[PDB]
């Protein structure tokens, strides 16, 4: 059987390269829905993440960038990050990750060359080429009932294809509530100015049907540095008094993303968030006091990890999952994944993409894929050192587990 | 002499694993103190690690769970975490490495095997062979007067034998004192309601008492990490007027284990404990305000590691020991230990087991002299590269001192 | 090309190796200065970093060892720390390397043999050995106009040669300014017991004759782990009044050294300072509201790294640089250095020395530059990967930036 690391190696990496990937938390969308599903070379090079490189370079304006033309904008990223500089960063690393993949050649740097390549598909082709390329099997989308464009879709019937995943996204009810129940009422549910048995039964109303509409697999929202539960305000009132009751009855997790200080650099759009450390006695909470509610979390901070990690082995109402946004580089994707697997075994969900352009599905799974397999080739290899005997069909069995099984179970 | 890493890397591991280990803080005792002293293949299999990682996977109930035979739980355990899923986990691990070590083979998984092992030995006889096994010469115990059956052992006049030394625990006159006052006054030591000299006195002879009792190598005690001193509270006070005062005199060491947040899941019994980082305030304070009382300290939050050892450059009152309970893994020891010797060379104390089930001593050590080797073969290679010369005597006192010398030698 | 590790392994420490460096921020002087200048064998082994360290292990109190000499301090640490027991520390290796260096022999662990070989040099000759074997083009001094021997030279004239550079050194006038105060008025900066319009003009004065006598590349203060900005304060009025406008006005940069606690332990000299980790709210807030002006930061806690990388993102006026103090260790610098290149491409300076004792710039630099170019080697050799191709004078531009464009290019 195996009884060599390299044998070991060997059989552990196909297990993880062959195992169909279920992204359970994405920005993408059914082809079917139309524009708002991202992809081309330009999206990438767009993509939030290099916008906030770019700018610590160009001597271009912000107002300045964002006058410019899509087309205009990704020439200046890739003239600033990738021609005066080497795109060593792990974002720029990603762009040239997807080219390979789709069979471009980052070697000669044609830009205009990469470009036709996409001129000549549609949404459709490009989404089951990338699927296949990253071996995606289920994505599950980001789907937000307070966006207008996205609401027409849901509100004329519109439905994904088996490949898409629906999920609630309520921040705008949870962290703006002030401003959101001008529009809940303007949908027709009537919710008071104050908080009471009537605003508490028609926002149960909007979930409700909302959760009919989309069956998504989770609810979710992202929440700042300073979250904290009980809490008296509108999104402390709104968990206990709407959301964990509606969640329970459905059996639909709670799914929150922790950690994000929004807009410290107003100018600078999606690329102007920052990252907080939270304390962990809001959650902590909702897991003792809420049993049959279900929780999937994942936390920005690097100093949140570890002892998320702990309370995970405290709960098992508790998944945690993924290496999300700024702690998704190879320095902080594998301290996590070891931390994880050395206390939680395999009881947990490795990574998500948060893919915002299709193709990111690709340099997305491959970058991290590549150090999951690193980890696990040293914790069987260790097991294998104390004498036990690992089958490849047990390793493809835990591969399953982590980047796929895991998530479904969990989501019941 | 050495002069290539390969040749150091040899005399290194040899050094390591010949060097007779001091563990200075476990869970065992001496084998004449009785039941207490847990071992077998199934107190390994129930160690509460286990049971913690056990509920994040099983369908059974923690009730249910509470409610099977000690052998019925680690059939459960054995099969939720080692059939159904690869034994990947540290705690897992460490069952393999202890079932290998004994000479025990885990690759037929054959637990009725293994059992029969255990059956047919004596407590006695055990320790013989673990403590050889793992190369410890010393235990140091957890010794708790507040714990009936301990306490029947030492009023009846046991000693352990020369191999187990004493520890007093005093948590629950420190962190409980309003429920431990009324013991007190109930076992001779008269403690008023309000904290007056006499009280004061009081508490001070109960101390003294059982240092004359047990002749502890040290007092200690864990703490939350909200922990601060000074502090106008029964934990403050009595710390300041009696259990410093007391040390002094005695010239015995005070162990503070800090970062443990009790109790977040009851029903999890010992496996319900969580981790929060605390402020370094209060054993800054200590150290400065105490020049003349010793301290052994180990933090539990990840994100104390590196100011503790900081703090460790400024006061040499402070021997900084082990990677404790959610340190104890492998990502963690590694970095833990490299920037310990990078700012305090090898004026530190390594690790230490923690172990509740006498063979864990085994893997315990087994585990963490692998990467403390790693680590040391890194740092003596790199004065080699600068010319320096390390001759193998001086690789076995420095590894000496590490394992053994350091803590005896602190505590005087 | 370049499409081998192997290959790129040469070409990037060649690369490294070979570039000048330009050390942004030291405690050396122009060797015309005198006295203050350190350089020595005993004067390494002095570093306050060592006296730290040996008095974990010497049974020397600290007041005998500060009324030793010089030369007997050195052989008392030279014996406790690299005799009986070995040199594995981090500043300890330092002192090695140094040696190796300068052509000694550190197999011989000869002391008097290595004295012998300072004592036959001048200052300025040491300086031209030193700055040429570490390859150190540019050496930016720490110049503080409140030390009365340092403001002597400036008063009189002196100037430093072109290969040192002045940085105003503020911490007096901004963290101690009740006692600061009285010297102003005394050297005839009229400023009032209160702070008023007149005490601002003439602290702007003060600032802005002593921009004119040093020329610095920036204006600069280490801040407590507990530093706000707004802050109703000495120091929160006089950044607000004074040092920022000043700033503006001249286009110079504000450096920011962040989590010192200075003097946890007195008697330890310029040994006894801690650490803390700080918020990030008063740097977020002075880079966001003060758009025109520069700030160069590093900060003293492990616990601050990440977080300080994503703040990088969100504004191009923050330039982050080195690996500080207690962060200066191979441990740390390797996660540290990964961690800003994922999110920061090359938009950083990865290090400077803080060189205290002229000979520290050998290992200081040496130390550092392999682990750097251990970093770029994965990095570039990550995008090779992705079939892209780095040329051999991308790389030298590459590390042009990192060890030396990056810094001036920012002071502008
Ligand atoms: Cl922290
Ligand atoms: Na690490
Ligand atoms: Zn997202
Ligand atoms: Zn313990
Ligand atoms: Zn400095």
């Amino acid at each position: 059987s195996i009884n060599s690391r390299e044998v070991l190696a060997e059989k552990v990496k196909n297990a993880v390269n062959n195992q169909p990937v279920t992204d359970m938390h994405t920005h993408l969308f059914s082809p079917n829905f139309g524009e708002i599903l991202l992809w081309d070379i330009d999206e990438l090079l767009t993509y939030h993440y290099l916008v906030a490189e770019v700018m610590r370079w160009t001597d271009v304006s912000i107002e300045a960038f964002w006058a410019m033309s899509k087309r205009e904008q990704a020439d200046l990223i890739w003239e600033e990050l990738f021609i005066k500089r080497s795109p060593v960063s792990e974002a720029c690393r990603g762009v040239l990750t997807c080219l390979q993949g789709l069979g471009l050649d980052p070697a000669t740097r044609d830009l205009q060359v990469y470009r036709e390549y996409f001129a000549k598909k549609t949404s459709e082709e490009q989404v089951d080429t990338v699927l296949q390329l990253a071996n995606v099997s289920d994505v599950v989308m980001t789907n937000d009932p307070f966006d207008d464009n996205e609401r027409i879709s849901w509100l004329e019937g519109k439905q994904p294809d088996s490949r898409f995943h629906a999920a609630l996204r309520l921040d705008p009810l949870l962290n703006e509530y002030e401003q959101t129940k001008h529009r809940l009422r303007d949908w027709g549910y009537k919710v008071n100015d104050e908080w009471n048995e009537g605003s508490i039964q028609e926002v149960k109303r909007f979930l409700t049907d909302w959760i009919e509409r989309m069956d998504p697999v989770y609810m979710a929202v992202s929440l700042p540095p300073t979250f904290s539960f009980p809490e008296e305000s509108n999104r402390g009132r709104i968990i206990r008094d709407c959301l964990l009751p509606v969640a329970e009855k459905h059996n639909i997790p709670f799914a929150m993303m922790i950690g994000v200080k929004k807009r410290v650099h107003p100018a600078l759009g999606d690329a102007g968030d920052f990252v907080g450390k939270a304390s962990m006695d809001g959650v902590e909470h909702l897991l003792r006091e809420y049993p049959n509610n279900k929780f999937l979390v994942t936390m920005l901070s690097r100093e949140n990890q570890h002892e998320l990690v702990v309370l995970a082995r405290k709960f098992s109402n508790l998944m945690i999952f993924g290496c999300w946004w700024f702690m998704n580089n190879p320095e902080i994707i594998n301290e996590m994944t070891r931390m994880r697997m050395e206390m939680l075994g395999t009881s947990f969900i490795p990574q998500h993409s948060d893919a915002r352009v299709l193709e990111q599905l690709i340099y997305k799974w491959h970058h991290s894929k590549s150090i999951i397999a690193e980890v696990l080739i040293d914790k069987y290899d260790d097991i294998l050192q104390a004498g036990w005997e690992v089958t490849e069909e047990e390793i493809k069995r835990d591969v399953a587990d982590l980047f796929s099984r895991n998530f479904w179970r969990f989501v019941g």
